[PDB]
Formats: C-alpha cells, sequence, structure tokens
C-alpha cells in the first residue's frame, strides 16, 4: 500500500502518495529531500515549469493501490526539462546527473508503459 507524501515541495501535484524506494535509490523521503536541495537553486531561477513534476516524480513516484509498481516519469518530460535546465547547470560546471538519464525512463506512457507525460 501507498504512503502520504512528506516533501513539502511535492505536494500540490495529481498525486500525493508514493511508495519508498524511489527512482534514484533512497528507502527514506527525508533523504530524497536533502538531495532535492541540490536542486532549488534551478527551482527558483525558473528554467522549466516542468522541473519541480519531473524531480518529484523521480523523488517521491506515483503509488496507486491498483498498481504494484511505482510510476515515474515518461522520457519526453525528461528530455524537455533536461534540454531546458541543463545549460543553467553547465554555466556553473556542473551537467545532467546519469541519476536523472532520460534513458532509463519509458518513452510515452502505454499499454506497454506506464509512465506520467506530467503538465
Ligand atoms: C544514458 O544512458 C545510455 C544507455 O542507457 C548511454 O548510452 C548514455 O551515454 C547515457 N548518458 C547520456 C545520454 O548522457
Amino acid at each position: 500500500r501507498c504512503d502520504p507524501i512528506r516533501i513539502s515541495m511535492c505536494q500540490n501535484l495529481g498525486y500525493n502518495v508514493t511508495k519508498m524506494p524511489n527512482l534514484v535509490g533512497h528507502e527514506l523521503q527525508t533523504d530524497a529531500e536533502l538531495q532535492l536541495t541540490t536542486f532549488t537553486p534551478l527551482i527558483q531561477y525558473g528554467c522549466s515549469s516542468q522541473l519541480q513534476f519531473f524531480l518529484c516524480s523521480v523523488y517521491v513516484p506515483m503509488c496507486t493501490e491498483k498498481i504494484n509498481i511505482p510510476i515515474g516519469p515518461c522520457g519526453g518530460m525528461c528530455l524537455s526539462v533536461k534540454r531546458r535546465c541543463e545549460p543553467v547547470l553547465k554555466e556553473f560546471g556542473f551537467a545532467w546527473p546519469e541519476s536523472l538519464n532520460c534513458s532509463k525512463f519509458p518513452p510515452q506512457n502505454d499499454h506497454n508503459h506506464m509512465c506520467m507525460e506530467g503538465p
């Protein structure tokens, strides 16, 4: 069964229940929340209107009682967010992390693939 989302920046999305471990390995939401501080400067810069949803869908993926795998982002949204936000990371000498490699996510939502295409 699913657990409430405790990460404040991941409230008020279309869903509000999750199930750890997330798509980046964290068993604890608080650990996900600390790691997310890595991105708060991008979040207030505002490189992408989708960054918030995207990060949340990875760090606290959607959970339903009816489906027994976590539901993360589709690759389309990942690519769109990366294209807007990686250049800002690059200005400061950083790069889009392997942990957020868009190839890890299903390319689109399907019969075969379940994922959130987001806002
Ligand atoms: C992302 O993953 C693929 C293999 O899954 C790899 O070829 C690629 O170089 C990785 N990194 C990217 C695209 O930056």
